[PDB]
């Protein structure tokens, strides 16, 4: 159990084959400050580095999984200052070779939903909020969020969810019939820990094979995406 | 400041609910809000006003009363079993697609046939608890048309569309609300104020943004949609001009 | 004979799985039986709707474990006989009646029907990973077209086993139903689709699936690579002997 450089995300083995990925910013509220965005890279680096591990669960602290971009970073933009910038975080469950849970016991918001989005298994919280509030800044969604939430809440919610950017709680998605899993907060986590032991009882080459087999076509659609959504920035 | 008036018939009223934000009523009581020439045209003219005017964020369309749309008139359906019309003549199927700003279908009653599936490609559909809605089609032994064998399995996903599209079966929207669908469903006396709550937030976002996302989001349906028409009008030329067809259709409807 | 034709009214055809000494497992006969009893239908155009359901408990429980040791050894594949696809070839509608249980290639063969309905108390899995072995049947292609990319992931990934209730909590679009309601609502829609034309449910049906008949066999092709990589291992035949009906 070791913290990363910054000592905003905190790596906890659960047993050998499971490890946790928790983020912790707090100052930020899990926003994606410069030190989260290290952070994570080193997390998900360190986990290529270790292949141990035969699942991953991602998760935040106390009522906040993932808050996506600082409110100085969309201020910048706003302004005549900075552009938006492609990145990798929003990929980094995606990219990672083995089955990810993001357990997202908190508020998931704008690209920390999206981040989220791009695990293999998502467990909501029923008290939390989650929004795609791109648009609330007067801005096309980037992070993939236009091919991630068709993809994984379906053509129809995902119209909504993105031209409206509106804050649903976990209880709201739940009942227009989301097929995540949705749970008080207090649950979400033993649940995480319960699904991602079932995983480690798999041969890992099984895993990762399947894995790599079923997110393919994401991996592969993904890049000609954010080039779309880079071009409607403009 | 915020006006309202009739389309040409009369059986379409456009009313700026907000300076950005136009409400598309269906209200042709005669017909039950099915496609008479009356209502064909009327619905034409209110999507080209929307066009010429590039000022509004949010469309919302509805009907009146218990009818949200009713599709193919008796007489409509049985001009094409003849093989006088096609369902590509006029083209409301595609109207809310075809829209450059969102469309909401507010379906506070019921949505049958051709009216269900115009409906179906708005960007956000918002059914009636206690109305009933139907791709009724294969009752009268005739394909689905109107770009219903697209629309159907990409809005309410490929299992659920296999059933509604075969069976021609009738569901209140209670009935999908809990076979799983992801439309908002509401009793009846609450889904425009929802419409017209939504499409306030909605209006809060720059009409470029909008507009620009909208483009990104449906340039798959706009791209594919044509192919799967021509499909369905072959499938019309194999099912619909069979004698039963008017038999079903001067019995059943 | 393990399979029973039963005529319902004029045009409906129930194919009834009851191979009791295997609990609906793909036994030698069982096999026989489906693939005879879904040509009879192919070469008979007075049906214009199938219900295939199984017997008690059980609607189908996938390989014997024999069969899964043989696969593991290489002498056969999951793929053997075309099982899987037998409710896509139909020309007509197939309503996958599960009444009963459905157990890793019994449940991936019942998702391929039109109409899939669903028993609140029985347990249904795509169960391949359990033993080790990547899914096949076509299940990397029929669980999310069925029931939608993310449900997928964790019913094939995790290979765990969800009564009809749990899965209709998750939000399915299949009617899950008790048990003993679910053959009569079968034959309820059997009837409604038989008053429809032949022609025109063959026609619309041909047109519905066109997709999941052409992507098919690239998918198999693609499971065919995965399970190349994953099904010859030592620990896969371990998993078949300790972890067979458990
Ligand atoms: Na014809």
């Amino acid at each position: 159990q070791g913290p990363m450089t910054h000592s905003v995300v905190e790596l906890i083995e659960i047993e050998s084959a499971i490890i946790q990925v928790k983020m912790q910013d707090r100052t930020h509220k899990n926003a994606f400050s410069q030190e989260l965005t290290d952070d994570l890279i080193q997390a998900f680096e360190y986990i290529r580095q270790n292949p141990k591990y035969k699942a991953v669960i991602l998760t935040g602290y106390d009522n906040y999984f993932a808050s996506g971009g600082t409110q100085e970073g969309l201020l910048r933009i706003q302004q005549g200052l900075t552009k938006f910038t492609d990145d990798n975080l929003y990929s980094l469950a995606l990219d990672c070779e083995i089955p990810v849970i993001a357990a997202m016991q908190g508020h998931g918001i704008g690209g920390g939903f999206v981040m989220g989005l791009f695990a293999d298994i998502v467990i909501l919280s029923r008290e939390s909020v989650y929004t795609a509030n791109f648009m609330k800044y007067g801005f096309t969604p980037g992070m993939g969020a236009t091919f991630i939430v068709p993809k994984k809440l379906g053509f129809s919610l995902a119209q909504e969810i993105l031209l409206n950017a509106g804050s649903y709680r976990g209880a709201d998605l739940e009942k227009r019939g989301v097929p995540f899993k949705v749970l008080p907060r207090a649950e979400v986590l033993d649940y995480a820990v319960e699904l991602a032991q079932e995983l480690a009882e798999k041969p890992r080459n099984s895993l990762v094979t399947l894995k790599d087999h079923l997110v393919a076509p994401l991996r592969d659609q993904l890049p000609r995406v954010i080039e779309q959504e880079l071009m409607m920035h403009e």
